[PDB]
């Protein structure tokens, strides 16, 4: 069940979508539909500093895929990206776990700081002390 996560993307801020967007550019490198599949994911995952398997890879894509087409778009990446950094995507299953912050370091790099969570800065018509 993904009701809270799927909604998380909505809570995100304009800066968030962009911060993560730049990552998809590299994450979907070569992809025909700019989506992340077993091929693309396998490339990045390996570059992150690990050595996953082709069978497990597909499990991740579908594990995050909302429709289950076989790949992940820019939106399907945010839904998981939220829980990825929160480390609450699985809870307590297996040691296997991808780092959201560490991932960006591969795609874009160190171009993701507090600014990423601009949502906290100010995205409404109000102010407090
Ligand atoms: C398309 C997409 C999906 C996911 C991505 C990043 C993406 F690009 O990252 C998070 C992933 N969910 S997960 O539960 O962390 C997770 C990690 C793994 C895995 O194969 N391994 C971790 C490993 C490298 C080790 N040790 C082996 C599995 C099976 N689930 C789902
Ligand atoms: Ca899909």
């Amino acid at each position: 069940g993904d009701d809270i996560y799927k909604a998380a993307v909505e809570q995100l801020t304009e800066e968030q979508k962009n911060e993560f967007k730049a990552a998809f550019d590299i994450f979907v490198l070569g992809a025909e539909d700019g989506c992340i599949s077993t091929k693309e994911l396998g490339k990045v995952m390996r570059m992150l500093g690990q050595n996953p398997t082709p069978e497990e890879l597909q499990e991740m894509i579908d594990e995050v895929d909302e429709d289950g087409s076989g790949t992940v778009d820019f939106d399907e990446f945010l839904v998981m990206m939220v829980r990825c950094m929160k480390d609450d995507s699985k809870g307590a299953g297996a040691g296997v776990r991808i780092s959201a912050d560490a991932m960006m370091q591969a795609l874009l790099g160190a171009r993701a700081k507090e600014s990423l969570d601009l949502r906290a800065h100010l995205k409404q018509v109000k102010k407090e002390d």
